């Protein structure tokens, strides 16, 4: 081990779920050495989505964001690995798919920032909050084999 | 539509989870036209596994099966699509990896029948039972987009 093991939140957003890219996206996580240690498919209620993005409730984009993130089922996951927060963001690419590097999830599975295929926690601090929002601690499944 | 839409249970077993093949296996489901309409990662308790395989509780292989299926986390999913029960079994390949056709999940991710990477429901009838074992009806997430 050379970097601290971290946990970060992934969401496969309703666009990428609807286009059946869950496996492709998961496979990218695993290829990069991250471990999926929790996952569940959910259709977010309005309150679920509003609570997750509560920091931004007064922002102009909030309504559309909440509508999109409740428009179809998502997959929420916890990814574990060395340097996971930044490693995940590297795989994801830039938040804006138009700026995302070739071969990244945003570049390959999205075209615009409003529907950009996947979420990743921005920081170690925000990951702790985001994971706790969707998962009980005892829901997370450490590897035992 | 030319065949009835069916739902079937998938389990990515503790071996394939431990070797980080969840994405690869999911991607195969989606490539074959199946939709993941529910999924969750779980570490089965002894009672969970014994209840799922209750038909076989008096069989000689039962103890080892239960030990294996509780040895690490699994991913349980519901797959939906035309002819899904048999379509899933075609992707999985023979239950015995030594008999499984090249390019199937059992052939590619397993070597022996006791730890054979993945479960698929045997029939429409057993799928109904198996899905109901792990999922509430309202847990399943129909596509809305």
């Amino acid at each position: 081990e050379f970097m601290a093991i971290e946990r970060t939140l992934s969401i496969v957003k309703p666009d990428a779920v609807s286009k059946n890219h869950i496996g492709e996206i998961f496979a990218r996580f695993e290829k990069a050495g991250l471990k999926i240690v929790a996952t569940k498919m959910k259709h977010l209620s309005q309150a679920d989505a509003e609570g997750f993005y509560a920091e931004h409730k007064e922002r102009g984009f909030f309504g559309d964001l909440v509508a999109f993130m409740t428009s179809g089922p998502v997959v929420v996951s916890v990814l574990e690995g060395e340097n996971a927060v930044l490693a995940h963001r590297e795989i994801l690419g830039a938040t804006n798919p138009k700026e995302a590097a070739p071969g990244t999830i945003r570049a390959d599975f999205a075209v615009s920032i409003d529907e950009n295929a996947a979420h990743g926690s921005d920081s170690v601090a925000s990951a702790e909050r985001e994971i706790a929002y969707f998962f009980a601690d005892n829901e997370i499944c450490p590897r035992t084999r």
